[PDB]
């Protein structure tokens, strides 16, 4: 069923809450035993948001390999993503260790450091060129190279140096700065423009490691970003674009990380973003 007609059907009958609860009921339940070990309590922001064991990213260290991060591997679309929580004061070094070890080119951030009067993630990158950051627990140095502030997003160029080997790499930081404190955006236009800027940079392409994407918990706004990107790519690849079923794509992604898409409003907004984005994919 053409999702555009499915959309109007759900909208007129006002059944978004019902559709969303059906997804919650059918979603996968896999173990997350490593996340729940006592030694990892201060590595998790939220007690009820954990990576599954089978898809969790492992740090390359013998001490403690745990980070709250998951590999989402989309086989038909030929895209992979790492979805993670916003870094905590005690996990900023682990976060950049992961970026290095996984050979990522881009980091996508969908939250502000403070929202609703409370801290949603650590200030984990430098704000001035001349004030670099050193992460002594993981032996990395991080420098701000340039910053481009736009009305709806900011793009930063960063240098990450492995201090053990003195290799360096350029990392791109794509920061969507205008998601509202409550609810979802009225129009998907600025979010789609942002997605296309991430695509244009190479950060999602197979010559690099998976993009790292986060918000506060790494499941809501972050799920919206990867769901929209994968659905648009599938409509480009298939003979019949109307065969792309957003609910089936979402359930496939939920095999790899729990809780993706946190509200019925985020589900509706994901539909709207794919519907409006297709009017470029299909040749306009």
């Amino acid at each position: 069923m053409e999702m555009e007609k499915e959309f109007e059907q759900i909208d007129k009958s006002g059944s978004w809450a019902a559709i969303y609860q059906d997804i919650r009921h059918e979603a996968s339940d896999f173990p997350s035993r490593v996340a729940k070990l006592p030694k990892n309590k201060n590595r998790n922001r939220y007690r009820d948001v954990s990576p599954f064991d089978h898809s969790r990213i492992k740090l390359h260290q013998e001490d403690n390999d745990y980070i709250n991060a998951s590999l989402i591997k989309m086989e038909e679309a030929q895209r992979s993503y790492i979805l993670t929580q916003g870094p905590l004061p005690n996990t900023v070094g682990h976060f950049w260790e992961m970026v290095w070890e996984q050979k990522s080119r881009g980091v996508v951030m969908l939250n502000r450091v403070m929202e609703k009067g409370s801290l949603k993630c650590a200030q984990y990158w430098p704000q001035k060129e001349e004030k670099e950051m050193i992460f002594e627990d993981t032996n990395l140095k991080l420098t701000l190279i340039s910053e481009d502030i736009k009305s709806y997003y900011t793009v930063r160029q960063l240098e990450l140096e492995n201090l053990t080997t003195q290799e360096t790499r350029e990392i791109l930081h794509f920061h969507y700065t205008t998601w509202p404190d409550f609810g979802v955006p009225e129009s998907p236009a600025s979010f789609l423009n942002f997605l296309f800027k991430v695509r244009e940079s190479g950060s999602l392409s197979p010559e690099h490691g998976p993009v790292v994407v986060h918000c506060s918990a790494g499941i809501g706004r972050s799920g919206t970003f990867c769901l929209a990107d994968t659905c648009l790519l599938l409509m480009d690849k298939r003979k019949d674009p109307s065969s792309v079923d957003i609910k089936k794509v979402l359930l496939e992604m939920r095999k790899f990380r729990m809780g993706l898409i946190q509200t019925a409003d985020q589900l509706r907004f994901s539909y709207l973003a794919v519907i409006e984005g297709a009017k470029f994919i299909m040749g306009d």
